[PDB]
């Protein structure tokens, strides 16, 4: 069996190896990648994703989100209260000031400190789900506006076609900006560039043992859990690492730095943090082994997670039986 520590690996391919994405997803599986739940691949240096990023001052981030935290520093909740609408450069200077910006520190692992003993008592601004993309038309490889879409995908495997669309999202952080504790949409797959900027800290749960960290979510956030029987899919519960060690919850840490991918399995749970002012971007994306995991994806029916139009046909054809609660859910 490939991996079966499961540690997040790192891979390196050539240009020849990075022309055909589907190809080199599965090569990265026949290595044992899954098995941590979060991969890093870094691009050849012939690559580039677009030529430069001089000119993304005025995209627009119409609804930037402050994330208020509640709770303990290693175990809290955040919520998303919305600010008025500001440009990107706006938001670059806004992160650079004094009241957000990345304090001194020696090392990534000084930093990592500061942000779990700290982050609760400050509320940085995110601008988090934006559509759109910073791929040059004629970047060809891993240009993730030009992936096969998951609708296509399910056509493929299962001889459906369906409705529905699948495009990538921007996000803008500071320091302190936090993507709570969750596995995608439906336990797709997703992968994510760091454009520019400061670097991202992950932390991830092998696939294998995701049950285990729904189970201390459920001890830790108990008025949450008697609420929602899928609560993490409503993307606001954080656990630092010091907590997941004293529970015995297999984990493990990287940090992805400007030019690096990451990808994210099925069922992988994931959380972290940004160091100071970046830009990601994102897209889900399957492959045919995710067709079993979807198909046994939890769903929230309480009314909070609210997704994407495309979700409804996935439910719809992978999940009969579920699909009328969940339906009710959205309305
Ligand atoms: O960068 C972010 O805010 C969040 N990261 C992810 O959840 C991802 O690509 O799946
Ligand atoms: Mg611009
Ligand atoms: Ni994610
Ligand atoms: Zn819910």
């Amino acid at each position: 069996a490939q991996n079966p520590n499961c540690n997040i690996m790192i891979f390196h391919p050539t240009k020849e190896e990075f022309n055909d994405f589907d190809k080199y997803i599965a090569y990265m599986e026949s290595q044992g990648a899954h098995r941590a739940g979060l991969a890093k691949i870094i691009p050849p240096k012939e690559w580039k994703a677009r030529e430069t990023y001089d000119n993304i001052s005025e995209i627009l981030i119409a609804t930037p989100l402050q994330q208020v935290a509640s709770g303990r520093a290693g175990v809290f909740t955040q919520y998303h209260k919305k600010k008025k609408a500001m440009t990107v450069g706006e938001y670059r200077h806004l992160a650079n000031s004094k009241k957000y910006q990345t304090p001194p520190h020696q090392n990534f692992e000084d930093l990592e400190r500061k942000y779990w003993k700290n982050r609760i008592y400050n509320s940085p601004i995110y601008g988090a789900d934006i559509s759109g993309s910073l791929f040059d038309e004629n970047t060809k490889q891993w240009n993730l506006g030009h992936l096969g879409t998951i609708q296509d995908l399910l056509e493929k495997e299962c001889g459906v076609v369906i409705e529905g669309v699948n495009t990538p999202y921007l996000y803008f952080g500071m320091w302190k900006t936090t993507f709570a504790w969750h596995t995608e949409d439906m336990d797709l797959y997703s992968i994510n560039y760091l454009h520019l900027g400061e670097p991202k800290t992950w932390y991830v749960v092998p696939p294998e043992h995701g049950q285990r960290l729904e189970r201390l979510a459920r001890e830790l956030f108990p008025g949450s859990s008697r609420g929602c029987g899928a609560f993490l899919r409503h993307k606001v519960a954080l656990i630092s690492p010091t907590v997941l060690k004293e529970n015995g919850i297999p984990f493990n840490r990287i940090t992805q730095e400007a030019g690096e991918f990451m990808v994210t399995f099925p069922y992988g749970y994931h959380a972290g943090f940004n160091h100071g002012f970046n830009c990601a971007e994102a897209i889900n994306f399957a492959t045919p082994r995710w067709i079993d995991y979807g198909k046994m994806a939890s769903q929230c029916s309480c009314g909070e997670a609210r997704v994407t139009f495309s979700m409804d046909a996935f439910v719809r054809i992978l999940q009969p039986e579920r699909y009328d609660l969940w339906k009710r859910g959205q309305d």
